């Protein structure tokens, strides 16, 4: 349980959507992160998976706001701190807006994947995960912008999967945290697009999976890296 409670990019901070004070307020500010009502800073398991919340979380809706980030420049997610148990990848997607993303349909996002990181290592089972990679990084992400992809509006998707009850069916908990950011260079890529309801199904071998035995592989969900 978790959420992003701030941004990084070129040297200032974009405040989070603070699902456990925006919700409660009723005249909530403007921010670059889509709004949710996972107020219990919980999940969308594999019962959501082709249902709209799997896209930017429970109930979400655009951030009014976009933060333009540098030709292949950094942005900076810090999390709430993240539990040791909930083990499992992050991986980041974009999505184009074509247009301002506070008024784009989310239904009709199409995401590409550009980073993903998932088992680092398994010497002591369950092992450590990129999600332990972000808890020793005092519970921050950075994800690096392609230089390769058509500038524009775009919607970032970035997400933990935890596996601690992976094991039974739907009992992968995923974290979707959505932002607007405004991609800047000189790149040309469209990258093919993935659904947000496509990205994920109850059964992959990443998703309904015991992480307490020895693993020989762990095959990140959803689909192919873009490079
Ligand atoms: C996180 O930062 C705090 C100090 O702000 C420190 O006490 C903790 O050990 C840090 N680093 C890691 C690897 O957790
Ligand atoms: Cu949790």
């Amino acid at each position: 349980h978790g959420f992003v409670q701030n941004i990084v990019i070129d040297g200032k901070n974009y405040g989070g959507y603070l699902v456990n004070q925006y919700p409660y307020m009723s005249n909530p500010p403007e921010v670059i992160a889509w709004s949710t009502t996972a107020t219990d800073l919980g999940f969308v398991d594999g019962t959501g998976y082709q249902t709209p919340d799997i896209i930017c979380h429970r109930g979400a809706k655009p951030g009014a706001l976009t933060a333009p980030v540098s030709p292949g420049g950094t942005v900076e997610l810090q999390w709430t701190p993240w539990p040791d148990s909930h083990h499992g990848p992050v991986i980041n997607y974009l999505a184009p807006c074509n247009g301002d993303c506070s008024t784009v349909d989310k239904t009709q996002l199409e995401f590409f994947k550009i980073a993903e990181s998932g088992l680092i290592n398994d010497d002591n089972p369950p092992g450590i995960w990129a999600s332990d990679n972000l808890i020793a990084a005092n519970n921050s992400w950075t994800v690096t912008i392609p230089t390769t992809i058509a500038p524009g509006n775009y919607v970032l998707r970035h997400e933990i999967i935890a596996l601690h009850s992976a094991q039974n069916q739907d009992g992968a908990q995923n974290y979707p945290q959505c932002i607007n950011l405004q991609v800047t260079g000189g790149g040309s890529d469209n990258p093919a697009g993935t659904l947000g309801t496509a990205l994920y199904h109850d059964t992959d071998p990443g998703i309904l999976i015991n992480i307490y035995q020895k693993l020989s592989s762990y095959i990140i969900p959803g689909p192919p890296l873009y490079t």
